[PDB]
C-alpha cells in the first residue's frame, strides 16, 4: 500500500486519487474535504471515473470538460477551471490541478485531482 504514502499529502484540501490503471481512471480515494465540498459521501464517490462526471450540470464547459480529458491521458501537471455541480444543486466555479504520479519508468500509474472554488 503505497497508496497511502500518496494519501500522505492530504489545510482543508479537497482532493481525489484515481487509477490510471484502469480504462476510466476510476477514483480509488477522495478526502473529506471534496466529500464535504460536493455534498456528495466516500461512498457516492469512489470507483467512479475521477473526470467527476457526476458534477456537471447546465454551467459545465464542454470545452473544459474536454481539457482534464486530455490531461488524463498525458503525463505533465494541468490547472482547469470548470463550473461543477454540489449535490444540493448548488454551482461553484472550480480549479483543478490534475497531478500525474509515475513509476520508476516515467509510465503515469496514477492522478491526484486537487480542487478549489474560484471567486
Amino acid at each position: 500500500t503505497f497508496l497511502d504514502t500518496i494519501i500522505r499529502k492530504f489545510q482543508s484540501r479537497k482532493f481525489i486519487i484515481a487509477n490510471a490503471r484502469v480504462e476510466n481512471c476510476a477514483v480509488i480515494y477522495c478526502n473529506d474535504g471534496f466529500c464535504e465540498l460536493c455534498g456528495y459521501s466516500r461512498a457516492e464517490v469512489m470507483q467512479r471515473p475521477c473526470t467527476c462526471d457526476f458534477l456537471h450540470g447546465p454551467r459545465t464547459q464542454r470545452r473544459a470538460a474536454a481539457q482534464i480529458a486530455q490531461a488524463l491521458l498525458g503525463a505533465e501537471e494541468r490547472k482547469v477551471e470548470i463550473a461543477f455541480y454540489r449535490k444540493d444543486g448548488s454551482c461553484f466555479l472550480c480549479l483543478v490541478d490534475v497531478v500525474p504520479v509515475k513509476n520508476e519508468d516515467g509510465a503515469v500509474i496514477m492522478f491526484i485531482l486537487n480542487f478549489e472554488v474560484v471567486m
